[PDB]
């Protein structure tokens, strides 16, 4: 559970991330595929993009980007009460696409870089914390989902 305080500096970064999501989503899914190359192979449509470049001139990458923030921000907004939000991505992520609770720790960590490159002065030790609690919670709560289905990743 976060405090009311926690909450409040991850909505607070978070409308800085709505002020140009299409850029934060791509530099996370950049960061994810370079980082963690495998998670690439996931992605038919995307991983024979061969450069930071490519990615970046990449619509169908950059619409990506937007509908996954999209999504996270949703979750976010519910502070924790995101069960009805969270339902459909467990079973998508679940039961087609197959990405193990792992790889939700890399998109985590990309997230986390890449507010703090584009954010310092509003994503402080604090701010980074609360954001770190509430992707923990994420995990954890769609980890319990994911099993619900019948998948252990
Ligand atoms: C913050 C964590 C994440 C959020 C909020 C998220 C959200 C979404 C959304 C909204 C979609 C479109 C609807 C759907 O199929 O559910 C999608 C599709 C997809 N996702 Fe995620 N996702 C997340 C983490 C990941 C990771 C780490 C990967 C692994 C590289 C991944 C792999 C995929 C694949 C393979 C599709 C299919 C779309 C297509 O076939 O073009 N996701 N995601």
């Amino acid at each position: 559970v976060l405090s009311e305080g926690e909450w409040q500096l991850v909505l607070h970064v978070w409308a800085k991330v709505e002020a140009d999501v299409a850029g934060h989503g791509q530099d996370i899914l950049i960061r994810l595929f370079k980082s963690h190359p495998e998670t690439l192979e996931k992605h038919d449509r995307f991983k024979h993009l061969k450069t930071e470049a490519e990615m970046k001139a990449s619509e169908d990458l950059k619409k990506h980007g937007v509908t996954v923030l999209t999504a996270l921000g949703a979750i976010l907004k519910k502070k924790g009460h995101h069960e009805a939000e969270l339902k459909p991505l467990a079973q998508s992520h679940a039961t087609k696409h197959k990405i193990p609770i792992k790889y939700l720790e890399f998109i985590s960590e990309a997230i986390i870089h890449v507010l703090h490159s584009r954010h310092p002065g509003d994503f402080g030790a604090d701010a980074q914390g609360a954001m770190n609690k509430a992707l923990e919670l994420f995990r954890k709560d769609i980890a319990a989902k994911y099993k619900e289905l019948g998948y252990q990743g």
